């Protein structure tokens, strides 16, 4: 079945890839209707301004929804790509990191100076940051271990902590280092029986969960995080690597990177139908992401024969799941339908 | 000799490569410790916090607004005083002086040749960017360290557009006229105008400064500027603090050191402002003096205007600033 809404349902979970499908062309497209390859042409000042625009977004340390457009659609597409993330290596991807959706990217191997100074910067950059969310007024963070995705975040103040994509051997290993969590006999008379007769007594799995913590509990999973070899690898092509930080609001050592954009047009059959299509890759698509990529459409008008839809797709986010349980502010989707009345998807 | 004075700091666009500031009164963290050698310099809990965001609130348009409130905390100010933005930045080696005369034993790093090359595409995206904005939107200026020069964009107050080159060579100003960046020649250099954007191709092509022997085998240049920009780190400088006794006598000495970087104009500004908030000024034989090491590799960037200045060391008083001149 179909669910609907005038604006689009906030999901939680970070994906790993973006693809847009339009039957209408986009700006820097217009002179084309042939099968092919096309790049995405910025024009004048249109970068800066939509990283003044981000920037102006995100000044406070969490979302001002009030703020003025800029003039330049374009810059609307630019300020939807940006992220802050740390650890820095050129040539070496740091997303995803649960080791079963890695592609076998290649082996670079580091010198142990490299490798030491990295963590001695790790462990203050990561302390900085969890200061100012806790005590601080930073709205939210995400952690990406070689094992799990970790959120931290506030609820409309109470404080909240998620982990998803656990084993039953991480949920133990996290209660021997003492966290807890909301999670989701007769053998001893047959030992018995045996030992008053005197015959000699020698005669958890639940697939792949979550976890949410509360309140003050969440200080022993901050410090656990900065203890374990269980998340620091010790073998392999991220060994001796930290995990991946990434933030929507400046931080100490934070670096400021930008989405891969591409775009293509395909033609088929003698029909009307030429298909336009936008992809962003290579990174972390957090879910402000989805919100302004939105007002890029309607923006630019593509909307105005409502008869032939635009549709939007992000993918991989079931790595992540169960960020988004936690509350009714939120929803799992995946396919989304843009209209200027309405967002539409399925009931999932 | 030439004592000369004003009400306020005076402005010196050389970069220095460490600040050292000297009291005859304790700073606000070091009054429970009573005794000689290092002191921790310590923070409460949202003090380097506030210290980013009044940062970031001065520089957001991509140069300064002066009309900014201050922070609550006293201890905001000597944080945001020391942030800069910086490309490309590898764990573990300095990035800040390049210049080969001056440099200590800097530490052996090797590296494979993918992260190399990849680094190299990602420095001519960037600097591209940074050139684009400057000429052509509201950046105000940034700065170009490299193996053989040192290089400043900036505009004079819809604007003159200027760049400076210090610390020149015979072979490399011939080097310059052969790449036919040609220049005005008062050993320093300058260029207005149209004739920026040959100097601007000469830095994004020249086999100058690419050296492809020595510990920074193929780096590329460093780029600084102060609001954000495209692969930017934001980073810190090194804080650290020292007391003794003056040789036995009731006077004694309290030491502020920051190191590890370049030193920039809005650093000394602010930290004028931590001094005059402190109220650590007010006594009448003892005002606070403040030094700057190593401005002579930049000399030739504050001579362009009047509004610039030369200084090596300042003595501040509470209503007025005194210095000798240089």
């Amino acid at each position: 079945a179909q669910e609907s809404a005038e604006d689009l349902p906030t999901d939680l979970r970070i994906g790993s890839k973006m693809r847009i499908v339009s039957k209408v062309s986009f700006p820097w497209m217009n002179t084309r209707k042939s099968t092919g390859n096309v790049i995405v042409k910025f024009q004048t000042n249109d970068r800066f301004d939509g990283m003044q625009y981000f920037n102006k977004t995100f000044l406070n340390g969490y979302e001002d929804p009030t703020v003025p457009l800029p003039v330049s659609p374009m810059s609307i597409l630019e300020a939807a790509s940006l992220f802050y993330q740390f650890p820095v290596i050129p040539g070496l991807k740091m997303y995803p990191r649960i080791t079963a959706e890695q592609e076998n990217v290649s082996r670079v191997s580091l010198a142990p100076l490299v490798t030491s100074t990295m963590l001695e910067q790790w462990q203050e950059c990561y302390a900085e940051l969890y200061s100012s969310y806790k005590k601080g007024q930073r709205g939210s963070f995400y952690v990406a271990t070689a094992v799990c995705n970790v959120l931290f975040t506030k609820m409309p103040q109470k404080l909240v902590a998620v982990i998803t994509h656990t084993t039953s051997a991480i949920r133990e290993h996290l209660r021997s280092q003492g966290v807890d969590f909301e999670a989701p006999s007769p053998m001893k008379l047959a030992n018995q029986w045996l030992n008053e007769i005197g015959v000699s007594p020698r005669t958890d799995r639940a697939g792949f969960q979550c976890l949410v913590v509360h309140g003050s509990k969440i200080h022993a999973l901050f410090n656990a995080l900065m203890d374990s070899d269980v998340v620091h690898e010790k073998t392999g092509p991220y060994t001796k690597i930290p995990p991946t930080l990434i933030a929507t609001s400046p931080f100490l050592y934070g670096q400021l990177l930008s989405l891969t954009k591409s775009s293509n047009i395909f033609a088929k059959a003698g029909t009307k139908c030429t298909e336009y299509e936008l992809k962003l890759e290579n990174g972390p698509v957090l879910p402000h992401c989805a919100k302004m990529m939105t007002q890029f459409i309607r923006s630019t008008n593509m909307c105005s024969t409502e008869e032939k839809p635009v549709t939007m797709q992000v993918m991989d986010r079931h790595t992540s799941q169960g960020m988004s349980d936690w509350t009714e502010t939120a929803t799992n989707w995946n396919t989304v339908t843009i209209a200027e009345n309405c967002v539409k998807w399925t009931k999932n």
